[PDB]
């Protein structure tokens, strides 16, 4: 129930659906990973990565210039192993010396940087999409939160890094795409919409799904 | 591999060695160790994994247990059953999903600014509503598995010790140390050399915090 199996379906429309209407993406997507390199990553950091998170790297190391998610880059398990460190880095600064928040209240820690919040996607620009592996009280361990320069408030996207994915697919087997041979944007299809900013979307979905969950108790 | 097991398991010899030799009826309330399938089902239950030197512990003593018409091996604080551990864990874990002073920790941003988390899990209690524990979840600037007081009375919440080894061994050499008083009788902790009062070691715990922060 760690959503493998959500991974390996996902990875199979993104790699079906990049071979068809977009090669240049495709042929960014990296080989496997071995389980050495997962190992030698897990020692650096001295962390065990979720089951999910292993998967998708034993199927792509990442991607080798025009981002997948919509414009956001899959990262290489190196540029994961650095960008932890450059967090864990200014993590420690802050230690040694605007408002913090979670959507929803209480699931990620209402802090800048955090050592156990492992980076899987980037905007090149100091945001990122990742794994949490600290919840807050209200959090779970191993889902998927936005954290970075821009995100004062962060957000929790996904239960596990296969549901991420699989929502993913589901954007592109949807049609919420436009192409810009050219960069991969989003659009909603269904409201005949705009281009939007995929994290703009994300921030929105999950708004709203909390907004729908509060009645139950 | 530098985990704190080893830590743990050197501790075990000094309080089984200085209980025996010291406070029998005490060393009788020490459990048989507990077996890895006991283990793995708390493990599955709370759906958590236990960190090695909890594991090497546990497999050493599954708590304390009396027939007193009891008796608190961390001078007065008991040490808990897997039962009791598992029991009170899910308590905490109810508490958190039906949510308070300011919460706040010592070092600052060690252990989260939270009441009650699902990732404490609670290894000793004063049966008052506070607890021992080893932290899961830590804040931004503590480490996994560091040990921490939480509870009904810490509004604040101190980090004692980096791992669970380190804590039973640091509890060790208070022992070695003289820093005790028997009042057979109930076990209290002074301050032998200094020729201290009895105090509540929860508050020598949290002193030494508090010094060791402001040293660093």
């Amino acid at each position: 129930n760690d959503g493998v199996s959500e991974t390996l379906l996902a990875w199979r429309h993104i790699d079906f659906w990049t071979s068809e209407h977009n090669p240049d993406l495709n042929a960014t997507l990296s080989d496997p990973c071995t389980q050495n390199d997962i190992t030698h990553a897990e020692e650096d950091l001295e962390v065990s990565f979720p089951n999910p998170v292993k998967a998708s790297f034993k199927i792509h190391d990442g991607q080798e210039t025009s981002g997948l998610f919509y414009g956001f880059q899959l990262m290489t398990l190196d540029q994961v192993v650095a960008m932890t460190q450059a967090w864990r880095n200014v993590a420690k600064n802050l230690n040694k010396r605007p408002d913090q928040k979670s959507i929803p209240p209480n699931a990620v820690q209402p802090v800048y940087a955090h050592p156990a919040w492992i980076p899987l996607i980037t905007d090149n620009a100091g945001n990122h999409i990742g794994v949490d592996l600290a919840p807050g009280p209200n959090g779970k361990y191993a889902q998927i939160i936005t954290f970075g320069r821009d995100f004062d408030t962060k957000f929790v996207i996904a239960e596990n890094w296969g549901e991420f994915l699989l929502s993913f697919a589901n954007d592109l087997e949807a049609g919420n795409w436009y192409l810009v041979d050219g960069e991969l944007v989003f659009r909603d299809k269904k409201s005949n919409g705009p281009i939007q900013d995929y994290f703009e979307v994300l921030k929105r979905r999950t708004w709203i799904k909390y907004q729908l969950e509060r009645p139950h108790r």
